[PDB]
DNA sequence: ACCCTAATTAGGGT
DNA sequence: ACCCTAATTAGGGT
């Protein structure tokens, strides 16, 4: 068992920021601070933006499907028969809510 | 066994073409048609530029490991500690002349 | 003139 | 606003 708090904080936050219209690959490129053309320039300005370069974006992958199976995310159709988005679940926003405020853990197995 | 011939006369054709510049892989640009900046344009006015495009750029690299093997291209040191270019050996040169003028076979295990 | 890898982009469908 | 993949380009070791 580990405390990824920190981490879920900077993903957590990523995906409310980008407004969870898009997957979890926007807000990945965000905090790995890319230049990408897919990320709007607007977003480059936030203070998150770059922020989790130490991981990489497998990482953030990764990490991303245990927070979805642990119920803080979840993915679901938008738009058209191609697209699905990336979204917080109520658990999500309960812990971000808390979050923004004083440090929360975040436990995984 | 199979007679790799007409497969051989394109990569070897283009190493030759190529001036034995480089290693395999801008050979194998020419051949798959690529728009890379690696590859001058005077080059993409060549009868073999984008003859090779049905095989993976995979195996080409595949292929030409076989023609080494098979003495009829090397690898050799050469500018500075980092390079190494592709060559033809005297047998390939020797059966690309040939080639030049009818159909040769170059048949592989 | 090497090779490898990460980052990025275009384009089809999934 | 997705996926996966091919193609391309920059950096740097040795």
């Amino acid at each position: 068992s580990w405390d990824f708090g920190p981490q879920a904080f900077k993903l957590l936050s990523a995906v409310d920021i980008l407004g969870e219209k898009f997957g979890i690959g926007l807000p990945i490129l965000f905090l790995r601070g890319s230049n990408s053309q897919r990320l709007a320039d607007q977003y480059r300005r936030h203070s998150l933006f770059g922020t989790g370069k130490d991981q990489t974006e497998s990482w953030w992958k990764a990490f991303s499907r245990q927070l979805i199976t642990e119920g803080f995310l979840v993915e679901v159709s938008r738009y058209n028969k191609f697209m699905k988005i990336c979204a917080l679940t109520k658990k999500g926003r309960n812990w971000l809510h808390k979050a923004n405020t004083e440090s929360q853990s975040l436990i995984l197995q």
